[PDB]
């Protein structure tokens, strides 16, 4: 790993503690680092750190690496995970990012459901969507397609700033293998855009069929998609025309933009620059 000037950081000026999280991919800690805020260098920070386990493969390394490249050539935006910096040197590698002190979206949204632990209005789940949305406006402004867009795969800061995050499988537009058998086959199923597979290509509007199922476990709550339909069932559902039903309390019209967004045809599906504008004026109206 070349080391980095602008993104080392010192390894004596961060002290690891809570685990936060566990998957096939690594594990998150909670830290402190001891001024990662240059200029504050006074001043220690609650981060995350994302780091390989013990039984970690080569594809687990090669992998934080990438996700590390990735964060570092999209910018600074409101609604994506900032990486913080980096240790690669003398030692595990450590990805340093920003903390969200609430969680993923879809344990966000199961805590506060109604009773029958802040209860969801209307307005907070469409303003959710509108917040994710524009980030992925700006990540495909940025030539970058996520390709893992699901609500666990989202943060929640502690005044409820939406963050996507996970970009453990994201690609410059010019960095996929178009019509190759093995491209897309690590993508999760349930939220995949059908031409990711039929047609092993994947582009912004494919980004968009991942939106709606996100956009669909936002307003249930944090439900699991196509509930009782199991995986390997699942294409051959879709290609025949099945679509998931219109989520309780949602509105026809947001419905409608889920259902847009699982256009079998990626050209008919809206852009994000659409979904931003329709949602600002779902979310506008409601207000007033
Ligand atoms: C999309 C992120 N993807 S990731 O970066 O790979 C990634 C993958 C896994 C974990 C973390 C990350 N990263 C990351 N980065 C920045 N901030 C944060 N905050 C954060 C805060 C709380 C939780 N939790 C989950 C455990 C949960 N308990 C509830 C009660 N039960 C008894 C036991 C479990 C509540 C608190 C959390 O876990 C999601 C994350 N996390």
């Amino acid at each position: 790993l070349p080391e980095d000037p602008k993104w080392e950081f010192p390894r004596d000026k961060l002290t690891l503690g809570k685990p936060l999280g566990e998957g096939c991919f690594g594990q998150v800690v909670m830290a402190e680092a001891v001024g990662i805020d240059k200029d504050k260098p006074k001043e220690a920070v609650t981060v995350a750190v994302k780091m390989l386990k013990d039984d970690a493969t080569e594809k687990d390394l090669s992998d934080l690496v990438s996700e590390m490249e990735m964060m570092k050539m999209i910018g600074k935006h409101k609604n994506i995970i900032n990486l913080l910096g980096a240790c690669t040197q003398d030692g595990p590698l450590y990805v340093i990012v920003e903390y969200a002190s609430k969680g993923n979206l879809r344990e966000y949204l199961r805590a506060r459901r109604p009773p029958g632990e802040e209860q969801m209005t209307f307005k907070d789940l469409v303003s959710c969507t509108y917040q994710l949305a524009r980030g992925m406006e700006y990540l495909a402004s940025q030539k970058c397609i996520h390709r893992d867009l699901a609500a666990r795969n989202v943060l929640v800061t502690e005044n409820n700033v939406m963050k996507i995050a996970d970009f453990g499988l994201a690609r410059d537009i010019n960095n996929i293998d178009y019509y190759k058998k093995t491209t897309n086959g690590r993508l999760p199923v349930k939220w995949m855009a059908p031409e990711a597979l039929f047609d092993r290509v994947y582009t912004h509007q494919s980004d968009v069929w991942s939106f709606g199922v996100l956009m669909w476990e936002i307003f249930t709550l944090g439900g699991s998609p196509y509930p009782g339909i199991p995986v390997e069932e699942l294409f051959k559902l879709l290609k025949e025309g099945h679509r998931m039903d219109k989520p309780a309390n949602c509105t026809n019209e947001l419905y409608m933009m889920m259902r847009d967004c699982w256009h079998a045809v990626p050209s008919q599906r809206p852009t994000f620059k659409q979904l931003v504008e329709d949602l600002d004026r779902i979310l506008t109206l409601t207000t007033n």
